[PDB]
């Protein structure tokens, strides 16, 4: 491989114990690696606070120090380095108190820089298990973050786990919970395991853990979701969701999609909703919408050689405005000239007249 966040996290684990203070490997690096797995990010637990990391770092990131963690920036790599900590945020002195209240058994465990695990919870026994399970009291880790209940369901998907039985149980007594966490935490979530593996595994037990009574328009989720395959973006498993029970966007606006998102699965929506597409069609809507409805319909063409085999592309290459039609026209601009347009338009991308100004006069002079 050619990693090097494991080794720059070293590096600064060793900085931090050269001035007087403990650090370590800690998270999902160290699930990672015993899984061996290479880390998406390594983060650092040290007893230094905030303010004495950022002396011993030339380039620092301070944006969540207030929570205790600084970003250091180093050998072209980021770190997050955080002083040990329980969130609800209180400082503690010592390691053990910091992992004793993280989610799950094989998210808290820590490693030295000579490579030995430190793990009070059991978790490189639930990690060869395949096993996720809430640190000590489940009932204590969800409510103290009732995402992790969430949580728990995308790490069976992204690991190919099973959820520890008395935890699964723990997150059916409190999914209500869930009503509490900011709906952008969810949809974050859920767009995870729209693109995971064992995405039916992640489905079922979003229901079995009672997570879909109480999410928003937790119903929706109730699919069959046998036929979906992700194509790496969230999106589409949002409509998939849609289209498998004959429903709108509107729906599921509660998860505060952005508007080019909303707008995605809209135009798919039409294209699934539409019975033949052809020449305009392929003009008007996007690559990306086409390849989505196909998707979803089953659908196989190949989309982008008829879209790229179209006279034009798009409306900055028609050959003629509105203020064209004003002149031949001899009528006062109004929203006539839209209507005009457009009827331009169309016998310009279904190849009847030829894109070229006084070609399309003639049309025009004729037409009006
Ligand atoms: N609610 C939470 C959120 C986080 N944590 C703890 O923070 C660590 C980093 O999670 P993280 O959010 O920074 C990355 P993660 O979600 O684990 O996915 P990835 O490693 O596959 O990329 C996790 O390993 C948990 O121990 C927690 O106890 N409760």
């Amino acid at each position: 491989d050619d990693d090097d966040k494991m080794n720059t996290a070293i590096k600064v684990i060793h900085t931090l114990k050269a001035a007087g203070f403990e650090a370590y490997i800690v998270g999902g690096a160290v699930r990672d690696l015993l899984l061996g797995k290479t880390p998406h990010d390594v983060d650092v637990a040290s007893s230094a606070l905030p303010q004495q990391v950022k002396v011993l770092f030339d380039r620092t990131v301070d944006t969540g120090i207030d929570h205790g963690t600084v970003l250091v920036l180093l050998d072209g790599e980021g770190i997050e380095v955080t002083t040990f900590r329980t969130e609800s945020v209180e400082f503690v002195l010592s390691l053990e108190e910091d992992l004793r209240r993280r989610d799950f058994t094989i998210n808290a465990m820590a490693m030295t820089e000579d490579l030995k695990i430190i793990d009070p919870f059991g978790g490189k026994e639930d990690l060869k298990n395949k096993v996720i399970r809430a640190v000590g009291d489940p009932d204590e880790r969800f409510e103290e973050d009732a995402l992790r209940m969430l949580r728990a369901i995308r790490f069976s998907g992204q690991l190919d786990f099973i959820i520890d039985m008395k935890t699964l149980l723990s997150i059916r007594r409190h999914a209500r919970l869930i009503r509490f966490i900011a709906v952008e935490r969810l949809k974050s979530e859920i767009d995870k395991i729209f693109v995971n593996p064992s995405m039916q595994k992640s489905m079922a037990y979003l229901k079995d853990s009672v997570l879909t009574r109480f999410l928003p328009v937790g119903g929706l989720f109730e699919v069959d979701w046998i036929t979906y395959h992700t194509d790496g973006n969230p999106t589409y498993g949002w409509l998939y969701l849609l289209h498998q029970q004959k429903r709108q966007f509107t729906d599921i606006k509660d998860y505060r999609f952005s508007n080019e998102e909303k707008r995605l699965i809209e135009k798919s929506l039409e294209l699934t909703a539409l019975n033949t597409w052809d020449q305009w069609t392929f003009y008007k809507y996007t690559l990306k919408q086409l390849e989505m409805a196909s998707r979803v319909t089953g659908k196989k063409k190949d989309l982008a050689a008829i879209k790229r085999q179209l006279p034009i592309q798009s409306r900055s290459e028609l050959a003629v405005d509105g203020w064209d039609l004003i002149e031949w026209s001899g009528a006062k601009s109004g929203p006539w000239l839209k209507v005009w347009i457009e009827k331009i338009e169309r016998l310009i991308v279904y190849g009847i007249l030829k894109n070229d100004k006084e070609l399309i006069k003639d049309w025009f002079e004729d037409e009006y």
